């Protein structure tokens, strides 16, 4: 998964898998996971 995320921060948007860091994926709500 992404490097140590926290719920003190909002999710970031995406539209493709390449919009995120390695380890992260792009989901159906248009937010990275």
């Amino acid at each position: 998964g992404c490097p140590r995320p926290r719920g003190d921060n909002p999710p970031l948007t995406c539209s493709q898998d390449s919009d995120c860091l390695a380890g992260c994926v792009c989901g159906p709500n248009g937010f990275c996971g």
